């Protein structure tokens, strides 16, 4: 019984929470930004398999 | 009884809560975001599966 | 009994919630955003599967 | 019983909630958007399956 | 008993909710956008078979 | 040209307003009184003009 | 000419205002008195004019 | 030209206002008076004439 | 050209304003009094005129 | 052109302003008092005007 296992996870993220509470109570509030999550991943992932192969990457 | 995998997952994201409670009481307020996910992936996978394969990424 | 598997899943996300509230009570609001979901993804996934293939990425 | 599965998924969005309430008391309100998913995917992915093929990607 | 599969899947969303109220009371509301979904895809797939194929793709 | 004066004034009151405004804008009000004038006077006055005259208060 | 003046003036009040504004926004009010005058004169003013008169007052 | 004056004023009041603004905003009040006057003048004034007279007060 | 004058004045109060602003925002409040003039006058004033006259003042 | 005067004030106020501002911002707020005049008198004046006249004052 072979069995061959191949496994690639670029990203893995989990979140559990059970109670969020989020108040912005006031007066003269200006460009308040009450988000939970902005940008999470910029990421490049490529898994080649065979050879003379070539991975050029550049973040200017 | 052979089996081969090749399992690839760039992203993979899990959130699980239970109560989410947001509140923006108030008089003067200008610009308010209150989202939840703004911008979660901006990704790039390839998976490439024979030789002389070539990638080029660029994030200028 | 053989049996090959070529899985590929760029992206993956999972949202479970119970209850989710949201109040934006006040006298002088403006240009309030209460989304939840702005711009989840902006990927390129290719997936090749013989030789002498290319791909080409740029995000100027 | 040979079998080959070539499976590819973009994108996987599954949301999950139970009970979902939103409020805008107020009283001078200008340019307000309660929306729940704006932009979600812009994506693009080819799955080709044979030699000398390329793919070239620009988002300028 | 042979069998090849070939599945391909640009987008896929699932939405399940239970209950869903909204309320916009108030005295002086402009431009109040209480949509949904706005823009869900924007997407672009191919799934080429055969050899010397090509895809370019610009989002100018 | 003799003139004899016997004026008597319990209560003398004037009110001169130009503008009077009242909003009571809201969602939940219980018992909301917006009386102007509620009691104003309780008085009592007697002026006896002869001799052995008498004059009994009690406001227990 | 000869003239007697006997005046007797026991409450005098004068208002004068050019501009009143009031406002009760709100949510949640209960029991609100927005009156603007309660219980002004509780008096007793009598002017006797002859001998062995008297006066009794008695405010328990 | 004889000229006998005899003048009494228990009570002289005078108010002169030109702008009077209130504002009571809020989300969750309770037994709120706003008033202007509540309970001004409580007096008591005789003005006997003649001899023997008498004045009995008690503001037990 | 004769004159007699015999003036009594048990109080006298002037008030002159130009501008009255009052502002009570909040979210709990609970027993708030905004008055202006609560209790003013509680006085006893009697001006007897002639002999074996007699006055009796007593506040337990 | 003989002229006798008798003058009798007990009591003689004046207030003069020009911009009265009050604000009272905040959460939980209890038994909030925001008075101007409270209690201004009190008085006993008699003014008796010929002989074996008493006056009897007591204020336990």
């Amino acid at each position: 019984s072979n069995q061959n296992n191949f496994v690639h996870d670029c990203v893995n993220i989990t979140i559990k929470q059970h109670t969020v509470t989020t108040t912005t109570k006031g007066e003269n509030f200006t460009e308040t930004d009450v988000k939970m999550m902005e940008r999470v991943v910029e990421q490049m992932c490529i898994t080649q398999y065979e050879r003379e192969s070539q991975a050029y990457y550049q973040r200017g």
